[PDB]
């Protein structure tokens, strides 16, 4: 299959996971989080080897709320947007819901409260790999091509511009 190589080729240096734990399942879930986060910080350190540092992401205490910001370069500027997004109670096979609120009414691929929309292709594909997905797959695999699509066309429709800061 396309799909299949199209996928391998985008996640093969990613850290696969293992643990089937959510938010309410106690060492479990700790165990999970340790996944998650070696998973996060590889995909952040690969992306920095190829020049494309795109985000940095936070959690609280209890890895059920994270937040934080994604880079997006177009024609050599970079424009930088706050997203956010909760833990399902039925992740990890629940796949999480990615918000960038500034965009919130500004693109018709979102749903109302900033909730970005993805392809009817993400999900089955985050379905037949769970649990081995986690929060480096959501980026790697839905937020990133979510934003080289909307940007450059947002750009383009002048519903963004570029923060003329030093």
């Amino acid at each position: 299959s396309m799909a299949d190589e199209a996928t391998r080729r985008v996640v093969s240096e990613i850290p696969v996971l293992k643990t089937n734990a959510g938010p309410r399942d106690r060492e479990l879930w700790v165990q999970r989080l340790k996944e998650e986060y070696q998973s996060l910080i590889r995909y952040v350190e690969n992306n920095k080897n190829a020049d494309n540092d795109w985000f940095r992401l936070e959690s609280n205490k209890e890895g059920t709320r994270w937040f934080g910001k994604c880079w997006y370069i177009h024609d050599l500027l970079k424009y930088e947007f706050d997203i956010e997004f909760d833990i399902p109670i039925t992740y990890p096979t629940t796949a999480p819901e990615i918000a960038v609120p500034e965009l919130d009414g500004k693109t018709a691929m979102m749903y109302r409260g900033g909730k970005i929309c993805l392809t009817d292709h993400f999900k089955p594909l985050w379905a037949r790999n769970v649990p081995k997905f986690g929060l480096a797959h959501l980026m790697a695999l839905g937020l990133g091509p979510w934003l080289a699509v909307e940007i450059p066309d947002l750009i383009q429709k002048g519903v963004i511009h570029h923060k003329e800061k030093c």
